């Protein structure tokens, strides 16, 4: 069945369809890891080109690792991405700015 974190992926993708082609910001290949408790359970890819979010693992310019519990939390902007990671409760690797671009987009989701 469909889980909570699932809605997140759908939200992000649906949000990408908003960004009009007459004015873009920053699009690139991102990586999303869904760890359950401490170990990975699946891979996720951010198709910023086709404007979709599929499940896959590849060498992306920016790697973002987060647990399911955090998927729905951050995805819905329920908790602060800064504080969340500040407590070493999240592992992300990539250009601060790059990840900072999706920060203001988190709210767009519900
Ligand atoms: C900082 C981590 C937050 C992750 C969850 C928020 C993801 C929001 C998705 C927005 C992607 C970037 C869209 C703007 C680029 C463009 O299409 O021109």
């Amino acid at each position: 069945m469909s889980l909570k974190s699932d809605e997140v992926f759908a939200k992000i993708a649906k949000r990408l369809e908003s960004i009009d082609p007459a004015n873009r910001q920053v699009e690139h290949v991102y990586k999303f890891r869904i760890t359950q408790g401490g170990k990975v359970v699946k891979n996720w890819v951010m198709d910023l080109k086709n404007v979709k979010l599929v499940e896959s693992d590849d060498a992306a310019e920016a790697t973002l690792t987060m647990e399911d519990d955090i998927m729905f939390a951050i995805g819905t902007g329920a908790l602060p991405a800064k504080e969340a990671m500040a407590q070493d409760k999240m592992e992300v690797d990539g250009q601060v700015e790059l990840i900072f671009l999706l920060e203001p987009f988190i709210a767009s989701l519900k």
